[PDB]
C-alpha cells in the first residue's frame, strides 16, 4: 500500500513498557489495549507485549478477541461485564473483572461456576464515572468476601478524573478517600493511569494501567510529547500524494472555497481524509510532511482527500511519501495545530486505514 | 448485552435509491459508496442496491473489495488510479476510471491492455482540488480520444465545491466551465453529487452521484434532514446503558471536572465512546435517547462511555437501550448540538462497532 497506512514500531513499544516499569519500579503493569490498542491493533499490541503483567480492555468483546487470538495473560475487564450469563465464560476464560454495581455483584452471589473469578472492586472516588460511592463500597466490599465465586482477596481500583492538572486539589482527594477505604484490607491495589504514573508516584501502589503513554504519546496538554518522558512514538499515520496541480493566486482549494492563494503555487493532494480517521476539523496552516518536509493543510479535510501548499516550483509529485504524523510530527503538534485531543487522533481511525508493523 | 451497534435499513436504503431517481429521472445513478459505504458497511450497501447503475469509490482498493464480495456491476474509482502498474487490473475487473494528470494519461498511452477500459476526464471546474485545468483540457482531452486503451467516447465529469451555499455564484460559474469544454463532445457528462441532485436541476445531465442523501442524510447545515426531501435514514448508531448510579449536587463528572450538577440525580452510563467513533467534541446537553426519551449528555465523552443525566429517580437501568443517533433522533440534529459535520458523524467511526442489517 501507498495510500492510508498506519506504521506501527513495535521497538518502540517495547521500549515503553520498560521505560514505564522504570517510572513505576515497584508496581505491575496493567497495558491498557481498549479500543483497537488506541489505534494500534489490539491483538498486534499484545502480541509485542509478551512481557506485560496484564491486560486492560473496556468490553468483554475485546478480551476474548485477545483469548481467540492465542493471547494467554490474564486480561482486566476495566468496566466490568454487561450480562449475568456472562460470568462462566469469564470463570473459565480467566478473565479479571471490575464491579461497580448490584447487579454485578448479585450475579456473583448467585452463580455457579466451576472457578471463581478475580476481582477488583471499581471505588468511585470523585470521577463520578464508574464505581460504588463511598458510603455504600464498605457493605458492598463485605458482600464480595463472602463470595466463593469470587477468589479472594478482593483488590481495590480506582481512577482520576483529572491527574493532568496538578495544581487542583482533585487528585489529592480521589487519593485521600481511595487511602481511606483501602487502610486494613488485603488485596492489591491500582488507581493510576498513565497521568498518575508519570505526575504522581504516591499513587502507583500495587499496579499501573498505562494507557495512551504506553504508545509514547503525552497524556497532558500541556505541549509536553512522549519523549518528555523517555517514551518512544508507536504509530505513524502515512499515505501518498495522488497528485500535484498548478494553482494560481485568488483561487480557492476545496468545499467552500475556504482557503484563497495569495500566490501562484503548487497544490498536492493526499490520499487521506477523515474516512480514514484524520480530523475533518483540521484548520488550513496544519502540517503535514510531504517528502520529509513540512507543508501546510489548504482548504477544509475532505473524507477522502487533503490539499496542502507545496509552493510554485515545489518538484514533489504524485506517489510521493507523506506523514500526517509520525517521525518529523508527534502526534502531540497535530492535537495543538488541529486543537482535538491526542486520544482521540490516535484512535478514532476507521477500517480504511491500513496497518503495518516495524521491527 | 448490546454494545456499540450500528444499525442498518436496507428498506430505506432502496427507497432512497428510488427517491433519488424521481427527483433526477433523466439521469443514471452512480451510488457512491467511499469510506466503508460512509460508515454503513461498503459490500452490504451495495448489495443492497442490486439497482444502482454503478457504484463509486475513492480508492481502487475499495473497488477490488467489492468485486471480492461479488459485486458485479461498473465501478467508478472517482480519483482514478495511483500507479500505472494497475491498469491491467482496471481493465480485467472492468472498472471505469477518472483521469486527471499526466501520469495515468501517459499510462493510458503506453499501455499493452486485453481490453480498452471506459474513462471519465475530470476536469476542474473551480473545486482546484483534482483535475484538468480549463487551459489544458483540450490538448488532454484530444490525447484521450486518441488512446486505444480508451473505450470511446470519453466522458466528461466534475465536481462542485460549493452547492450547498445557493447564494453565492460558485455553482453557476463551474457550471458556466463545465458547460463550454462539454460543448460538440460525445460521452457522458456528469457534475452533481448530493447538492447538485437536490438544489441543481441543470446539473444533473446524463449522471448523478448520489452520497451522502443516498443514507438519508442532508448534504446541507440548514437543519435540512434527509425526510426534507423524502429520503429515509438508514443508520442508527445504538448502545446499551452498563450503570445507573446515584449523583449529587455540586459533584462533578467526567474527566476535567467538566460538568457539576445543580441537583441530586440519577447518572447513567453508555457504552459508548470516541473509541468508537462518537465525537469526543460532544458539548454536555448534547441529546442521547434512552428508553425512547431524550437526555443530556453531561460531562466529556471518553474512549469508551458517555455518562447522560437521568433524573433522581429515573428507572432506568443497566441493559437498557440507547440511542446516539437513529429514529427519534437524526444524526443532523446531533450536528447541529455538537458542531460536527453530518458527513464525519456517520463516516469516522471504528471498527469496535458493530454491524446489523434489517429488512
Ligand atoms: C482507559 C483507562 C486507563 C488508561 O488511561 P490512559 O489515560 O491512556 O493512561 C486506565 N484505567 C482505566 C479505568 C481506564 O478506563
Ligand atoms: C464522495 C463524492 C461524491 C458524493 O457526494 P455527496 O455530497 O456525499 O453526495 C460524488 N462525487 C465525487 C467525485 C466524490 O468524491
Amino acid at each position: 500500500m501507498q495510500a492510508a497506512t498506519v506504521v506501527i514500531n513495535r521497538r518502540a513499544l517495547r521500549h515503553n513498557l520498560q521505560r514505564l516499569r522504570e517510572l513505576a519500579p515497584a508496581s505491575k503493569m496493567v497495558a491498557v489495549v481498549k479500543a483497537n490498542a488506541y489505534g494500534h491493533g489490539l491483538l498486534e499490541t499484545a502480541r509485542t507485549l509478551p512481557d506485560a503483567d496484564a491486560f486492560g480492555v473496556a468490553r468483554l468483546e475485546e478480551a476474548l478477541r485477545l483469548r481467540a487470538g492465542g493471547i494467554t495473560k490474564p486480561v482486566l475487564l476495566l468496566e466490568g461485564f454487561f450480562d449475568a450469563r456472562d460470568l462462566p465464560t469469564i470463570s473459565a476464560q480467566h478473565f479479571h473483572t471490575a464491579v461497580h454495581n448490584e447487579e454485578q455483584l448479585a450475579a456473583l452471589e448467585e452463580a455457579s461456576l466451576d472457578e471463581p473469578v478475580t476481582v477488583w472492586m471499581k471505588l468511585d472516588t470523585g470521577m463520578h464515572r464508574l464505581g460504588v460511592r463511598p458510603e455504600q463500597a464498605e457493605a458492598f466490599y463485605h458482600r464480595l468476601t463472602q463470595c466463593k465465586n469470587v477468589r479472594q482477596p478482593v483488590n481495590i481500583v480506582s481512577h482520576f478524573a483529572r491527574a493532568d492538572e496538578p495544581k487542583c486539589g482533585a487528585t489529592e482527594k480521589q487519593l485521600a478517600i481511595f487511602n481511606t477505604f483501602c487502610e486494613g484490607k488485603p488485596g492489591q491495589r491500582s488507581i493510576a493511569a498513565s497521568g498518575g504514573i508519570l505526575l504522581w508516584p504516591q499513587s502507583h501502589f500495587d499496579w499501573v494501567r498505562p494507557g495512551i503513554i504506553l504508545y509514547g504519546v503525552s497524556a497532558l496538554e500541556d505541549r509536553s510529547t512522549g519523549a518528555d518522558f523517555g517514551c518512544q512514538p508507536v504509530m505513524s499515520l502515512t499515505s501518498s500524494l495522488i497528485a500535484v496541480r498548478e494553482h494560481k493566486a485568488g483561487e480557492p482549494v476545496g468545499y467552500g472555497g475556504t482557503w484563497v492563494s495569495e500566490r501562484d503555487t503548487r497544490l498536492g493532494v493526499v490520499a487521506m481524509g477523515y474516512g480514514d480517521g484524520y480530523p475533518r476539523a483540521a484548520p488550513s496552516g496544519t502540517p503535514v510532511l510531504v517528502n520529509g518536509r513540512e507543508v501546510p493543510i489548504v482548504g477544509r479535510v475532505a473524507m477522502d482527500m487533503i490539499c496542502v501548499d507545496l509552493g510554485p516550483q515545489a518538484q514533489d509529485k504524485a506517489g510521493d511519501p507523506v506523514i500526517l504524523w509520525g517521525e518529523g510530527l508527534p502526534v502531540e503538534r497535530i492535537a495543538e495545530m488541529t486543537k482535538v485531543s491526542a486520544y482521540e487522533l490516535i484512535t478514532r481511525l476507521t477500517s480504511r486505514v491500513a496497518m503495518k508493523y516495524v521491527d
